[PDB]
């Protein structure tokens, strides 16, 4: 059945609720961002309206097929009222067209649903300054110390210089990147702008970008594989098998392959820099795992919490085991203890 924290109190709304059939007593559907965990449930055949982005519903209505007289996109950071009461919609520094959610309920309560997010000290300074928030349905995917990874920016510099120098070392060699859903473009499109080539990749996966407002999209991208030397391929495919496989479809176009995996967190995390990150090489291939996350760190996370500065918080991830669910709710006493609050 529908879980707790997917409800908001005193409204009939839910927030990426779209697996458990009519949930009872819920007259608007709202999704925070087109990945599939969240979306999971939604087709052509859906008939209540659902309150998202722009880019979001025009994923909607060209990848699902849902029709258009149940989407309701809402513009950001604009006062917006749904079924008697006022919601915002903030940028979540996720994926492309990711949201947070805030209500004003008619009680005087105000509750934040971050959706899924990546912190950031900009967010202290958007319509969040102007009131209190009572309660926060937090992202805490990485609410554990352990998790520490360099910034979005270092990371794509890293990737940017070791394509550039691999390429002009040798100009018959190939890059490719890995993907299964939306989000982390910039990996992909910063490769490619800094070799001048367009990033070519599927029909299906031409079209997903082309529902997400990027500026000058038609410059960067194509479906012709062999005017391009930046190849996008499903994340299943990155790995040797795969990649060689790849190789033999180019025709001898190219001899060697650089592939990089934005993965979320990993392990080597714990240890190693981003300056010393090394690739899995076999003959002619390596593939490089970079830690390019659209999630909060663990010091990101808390930063934002200590700053707003919540009377209850409500996690929506990890929420499965009771040892992850009280490991969480320690740190949470630690943060309010340590500030204050
Ligand atoms: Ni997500």
């Amino acid at each position: 059945t529908c879980p707790f924290y997917k409800k908001i109190p005193g409204t009939g709304f839910t927030v990426d609720a779209f697996q458990y059939g009519v949930v009872e007593g819920c007259t608007a559907y709202f999704l925070t961002h087109f990945h599939s965990d969240h979306y999971a449930g939604l087709s052509k055949h859906f008939t209540f309206p659902v309150y998202c982005s722009e880019i979001t519903g025009n994923l909607l209505k060209n990848k699902l097929h849902v029709q258009e007289q149940y989407i309701h996109p809402l513009p950001l950071d604009t006062e917006c009222i749904v079924n008697g009461v006022k919601v915002v919609l903030l940028d979540a520094n996720h994926c492309p067209g990711a949201v947070m959610i805030l209500f004003y309920l008619p009680n005087g309560t105000v509750i934040l649903h971050t959706g899924d997010f990546r912190a950031d000290p900009s967010m202290e300074r958007s319509l969040l300054a102007d009131q209190k928030v009572h309660m926060l349905y937090l992202d805490t995917t990485y609410c554990s110390p352990e998790y520490t990874f360099p910034s979005q920016q270092e990371v794509i510099r890293f990737a940017i210089n070791t394509a550039f120098e691999a390429v002009t070392l040798n100009p018959h060699a190939l890059v490719v990147c890995g993907t299964y859903s939306i989000g982390k473009e910039k990996v992909f499109l910063a490769i490619a702008d800094v070799l001048g080539s367009k990033v070519g990749m599927s029909q299906e996966k031409y079209k997903t970008l082309q529902c997400l407002n990027i500026p000058e999209i038609n410059s960067l991208i194509t479906t012709d594989m062999c005017s391009s030397l930046v190849h996008l391929l499903p994340m299943m495919q990155i790995n040797f098998k795969g990649l060689q496989s790849h190789l033999k479809k180019c025709g001898g176009k190219y001899n060697q392959i650089l592939a990089f995996r934005p993965t979320g967190w990993t392990h080597s995390n714990k240890f190693t820099r981003i300056a010393d990150v090394i690739p899995q090489t076999k003959g002619n291939i390596s593939i490089y795992g970079i830690p390019y996350s659209e999630h909060s760190s663990y010091l990101e996370m808390k930063r934002f919490v200590q700053w707003l500065k919540p009377q209850k918080i409500i996690p929506t991830v990890n929420v499965g085991t009771w040892k992850s669910r009280s490991t969480m709710e320690k740190y949470f006493r630690e943060w309010k203890l340590e500030a204050g609050y």
